[PDB]
């Protein structure tokens, strides 16, 4: 089963899941084996600390039950790693708000705006009215692209002049969304990395200005990260988390990359729900994260 | 490809998958709507019990998620029905046997022999050696047809005189297949409906004689049914599963029919893996069943 998901994770299945099989066949459970396993986990971008946790738990349980063959570790791994993803398997519920406000954060070039469009189309297909806020105010090309997309897809896009104050754009966007009975407002933000502090202060200002119109907003702080950036995805995650406090994560480009294992780091180091995973070019390829499906396709 | 699949499933998409869209547009989630949906599912030959399961799960999920608009039901349906197919998405692996024995069961006039030829051609295209056994010994026309096909395609066909013992023909075919290093042996059988008892007992005899040469044979018991026969396809399945013990199902003629929903019944009532679906006249149109691809082409 899960043919399409397996196809997305093939390069990730090189090292994780079924990739363990060739590593365990006809081996004895000893320090050599745990070393090779640690190495294969690190290669998959699982991270030093997360790999340390997995190797430690596996070693202690194995030695306690004195498993004889290395093949028997496979199942244990499937459990351990599975548990990790299970702790971030909370889908996003955007119902019952006028509007439900999603603040989209992350650097540029990781599929953030693509995620905005896909989520917009999904929400509209679910019978909801969507509005966008072009809060990336200093990149005229990005804003105009978002506006042309809105015009082609009949979704309103709030924008201001190049160089406008993002918090003002998003403020006006919330006002217009409440006035027009919008169900979901998705607010884009600047994704420049240069000047970490400034971008952080800018996001905090956007939030504080949000609280003038609705203290519950933003209802979702969604970070977008790219799996094919390996451990960079981890750093970025921490960067934004310290500054605004994330509530959801979208992990894109899981297909066509061997760095998929980064998910286990992201899930383990932060425990923030992974709302969606991007496993293809289609709108439906931005899928709600289901930990069990992911594990089964990985370890098959 | 995917596009050709969607086009093949257009006539079934009238009522199922995307066919739900017009039914949910601008409607309120109430008993009237669930009644219209239940009716549309039954008309599509989804089956009474399976339709009840879908309607119940959909309703409970709706109330649990406090969905407002009927459009939002679409996704849940796509999941529900998808789950049904996901539980029978184990593809057929015919590797590593000398030969892998496929016992082809089913009635006549449902594409059984056509499926035999297509599977033979595919396996041969994959680099495997194929042999056929004309176990439908009492229909001289069928045997002669299978033989002329095998000679036209240079594939050996084991046969005996009209009225020979099918179990003997298949016995000789397994012996010769083991002797010639054949990878896959496909054995046809009688598909007469009159007097089930005779045919069923005949299949148990064929199996018992098979196990004299290879206790693992038959490695696959493949039922062939015709989707365009609606609930007849269900009955036949019930007939054969109780009688011989199936391990795979091929559903032919999914193109050009509005009764495609029968697949969801077959998957739900029996839980036997659906190995292939026939969506066209070409050799490649007998596709290995991928539940996710099928769902995506049906919906959206
Ligand atoms: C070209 O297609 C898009 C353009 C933009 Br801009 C986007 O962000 C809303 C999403 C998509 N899919
Ligand atoms: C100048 O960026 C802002 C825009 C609005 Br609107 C606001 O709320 C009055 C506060 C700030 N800082
Ligand atoms: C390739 O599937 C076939 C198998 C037989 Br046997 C046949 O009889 C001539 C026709 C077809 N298409
Ligand atoms: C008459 O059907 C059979 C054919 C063979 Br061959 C066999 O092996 C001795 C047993 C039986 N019953
Ligand atoms: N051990
Ligand atoms: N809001
Ligand atoms: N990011
Ligand atoms: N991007
Ligand atoms: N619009
Ligand atoms: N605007
Ligand atoms: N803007
Ligand atoms: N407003
Ligand atoms: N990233
Ligand atoms: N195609
Ligand atoms: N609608
Ligand atoms: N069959
Ligand atoms: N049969
Ligand atoms: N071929
Ligand atoms: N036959
Ligand atoms: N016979
Ligand atoms: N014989």
């Amino acid at each position: 089963g899960f043919a399409r998901l397996k196809r997305s994770l093939l390069k990730t299945k090189e090292n994780l899941g079924s990739g363990f099989i060739s590593l365990f066949r006809g081996k004895k459970i000893d320090d050599d084996l745990f070393e090779e396993l640690e190495e294969q986990l690190l290669i998959a971008d699982v991270g030093v600390e997360t790999t340390r946790k997995i190797i430690t738990n596996l070693t202690e349980g194995a030695s306690r039950k004195q498993l004889r063959d290395a093949e028997a570790l496979y199942g244990l791994l499937k459990e351990e790693m599975g548990e990790i993803l299970a702790k971030v398997d909370e889908p996003l519920n955007v119902e019952g708000k006028a509007p439900f406000v999603i603040l989209m954060v992350g650097v540029n070039g990781v599929g953030k705006t693509t995620t905005i469009g896909k989520l917009a189309r999904q929400f509209e297909q679910q019978g909801k009215s969507v509005m966008l806020a072009a809060g990336d105010t200093f990149r005229a090309a990005a804003v105009e692209q978002l506006q042309v997309w809105g015009q082609r897809n009949n979704i309103p896009v709030i924008a201001q002049h190049t160089g406008a104050d993002s918090a003002s754009v998003i403020f006006d966007a919330i006002q217009a969304a409440k006035a027009r009975n919008i169900d979901v407002l998705i607010a884009d933000t600047a994704g420049r990395l240069q000047n970490k502090s400034h971008l952080m202060e800018e996001l905090k200002k956007i939030v504080r200005v949000m609280k003038k119109l609705d203290v519950e907003a933003p209802h979702e702080v969604m970070l977008t990260i790219d799996a094919s950036t390996g451990q960079n995805a981890v750093s970025q995650a921490k960067l934004f988390h310290e500054a605004v406090g994330l509530t959801g994560i979208t992990l894109t480009k899981l297909d066509g990359t061997a760095k998929g294992g980064v998910i286990f780091s992201v899930a383990d180091q932060f425990g923030i729900p992974i709302r969606y995973i991007g496993v293809g070019e289609r709108i439906e390829d931005l899928r709600p994260f289901k930990a069990d499906d992911f594990i089964e396709a990985l370890f098959a």
